[PDB]
């Protein structure tokens, strides 16, 4: 196993998934690291399972097709783990925690969104729809680009972003297009 936190590159206390080789910290794995299961097989292998067992679900899909479907425990599954692949980024601690807006200049979003509240929404089971995650999601960029304008921080909007609308398109199979 791997003696560092596969979301955070830290050390800490860890636990190991026992069908790979990768550790978490307790609250950096999502869902939260199950209290007992021996053996326990993390999110990643979970993933790759669904994928074994129905190879056709790699074929491309309409991304409107997608974001239509209710959130069963699969769907769940897959949001958990693009929220995760987002933490994974280090510049996900930018938008982690609940901001605060006063800059000379602009205004704060009406609509003021972070990822350890789409965390929490996805935890107490808030989306019915696979649409739902994905738009708190991109609310979280698109309030960062609107609210910091010309600054060069915006940047760090796009970054992270980039790295959301990637593993979107890979985890859910959206059809490859020019
Ligand atoms: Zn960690
Ligand atoms: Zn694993
Ligand atoms: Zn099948």
């Amino acid at each position: 196993n791997s003696n560092i936190c596969e979301v955070c590159n830290k050390w800490g206390r860890l636990f190991c998934c026992d069908t790979c080789p990768r550790s978490f910290h307790e609250h950096c794995h999502i869902p939260s690291v199950e209290a007992n299961k021996n053996p326990w097989s993390c999110i990643f292998c979970r993933i790759k399972t669904i994928q074994e067992r129905c190879p056709e679900s790699q074929s491309g899909h309409q991304e409107s097709e997608v974001l239509m479907r209710q959130m069963l425990p699969e769907e769940q599954l897959k949001c958990e783990f693009l929220l995760l692949k987002v933490y994974c980024d280090s510049k996900s601690c930018f938008f982690a925690s609940e901001p605060y807006y006063n800059r000379e200049g602009s205004q704060g979003p009406q609509k003021p969104m972070w990822l350890n509240k789409v965390k929490t929404s996805l935890n107490e089971q808030m989306y019915t729809r696979v649409e739902g995650f994905v738009q708190d999601m991109r609310l979280i960029f698109h309030n960062h680009k609107e609210f910091y304008r010309e600054d060069k921080f915006t940047r760090l909007g796009i970054q992270v972003q980039d790295i959301f609308e990637k593993n979107f398109r890979n985890i859910f199979a959206i059809q490859e297009t020019s």
